[PDB]
């Protein structure tokens, strides 16, 4: 029928207007989203043990987990970021417009400058300060290079997740 | 209680006979499988914004996510191919006997050969063709080492076969 | 309503006492855990094929699988463990006092000493032995350090202990 939605130590989800929640998502106590938001199959909100807050016109992906540590660390994502397939946000900050790529795990206390892209199955270690504007790639997760702006988020994406940019030399996804 | 079934955009899953879907699987939109496929605990297969075609014999195993980009990517599995937990396929093409290992992350516009290995959580990056009947691992994968055809499509197929009898032991309640 | 949990082959899950099952957790097969274990949102413990046994105060985070090689391998995991959430396990044995770090792969006869660590994303290869009271990191997993038994004990206890609380706030 609908998302699992539930109260934690009081707290209660809530979800702005417009924002779509899969069937088979979970959304879990301390969890504020905005308008506009999209939650798909078998993503998890679990807002047990510290704050989750997402902005406006965010995409969390098929899988996804989003966690914090107990009184440690907490989720601060801004608008129009996309959380790709299978991937763990861990009490991390990201910025406006951010791409994190299908399979990346992204550790406590990172912040995703705007517009910045971690590539697929990258590990961002604990406290990693990600630029704006700048591509991030491997485990661990390293600067590659500036956003081409004459470039879209979308084919600056994919030219992060194209073997061309990581030749003979330079081994980070 | 069964797996969630959806159309998008009017297109519909359709399912071969002797398929095994797990009661918490997802298939959604334009996907076409064969039969003697199985689809394992919390899998998902999005084929909401493009087409997903799976051959025969084939094993989503659980948590694996199946995905494409909106007019630029499709996914295509051949017959007897084991895609290993929680792996998430984006727009790729897999040949007869290819087995992706748990974990990994395989991209759009990538061709996995036929009886070819993918290293549980490497990383395939896009236009990366993989011979058949090699070893890729790595974040990029890169080429490890061939396999003999002999030893690397009956291995592959019998993981395949082994699947479809866990299956029945679900699926005919066995 | 409740945690998919189904026999297969006549093999029955055994829960211990205390145990939180989220609502979309799937327990299926020879699966035996103890006392005071959780199991999070979309964890897989698969007891299809061959047998998956967890001691006390057990956490398998959201998204983790556990399967195993019919015939082959096996599942034994000790007190007092915490599995990272998207995990898989297969086939591994994990001591007591380990952590798996989020994100992980740990393949077929892989032995994780009593008080290890595996690091978030490593990929540990068939058949690794993980010293007790060590951390492995990477993809290949390798060493990267011991720690202090006393303190990795009483450290990996806590986030365990710690983990029991948080499934009470569920019941
Ligand atoms: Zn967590
Ligand atoms: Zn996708
Ligand atoms: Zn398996």
């Amino acid at each position: 029928k609908m998302a699992l939605i539930q109260s934690v130590r009081g707290f209660t989800p809530i979800i702005g207007e417009d924002t779509f929640l899969a069937e088979n998502a979970t959304i879990v106590g301390d969890v504020v989203m905005g308008k506009g938001c999209s939650v798909w199959f078998n993503a998890v909100l679990r807002g047990d043990v510290n704050s989750i807050r997402i902005g406006d016109n965010v995409n969390i992906q098929d899988g996804s987990i989003l966690h914090t540590l107990y009184q440690k660390s907490t989720i601060e994502i801004g608008d129009n970021v996309s959380v790709g397939h299978n991937v763990v946000i861990h009490g991390a900050k990201i910025c406006d417009y951010a791409l994190i790529g299908m399979g990346a795990v992204v550790l406590d206390h990172v912040v995703v400058g705007e517009g910045a892209i971690v590539a697929a199955g990258s590990v961002v270690l604990t406290g990693t300060q990600i630029e704006p504007n700048s591509i991030y790639a491997g485990a661990p997760a390293r600067f590659i290079k500036k956003v081409d702006p004459e470039q879209s988020r979308e084919m600056n994406f994919r030219i992060a997740h194209n073997y061309r940019m990581y030749a003979s030399w330079f081994k980070d996804e």
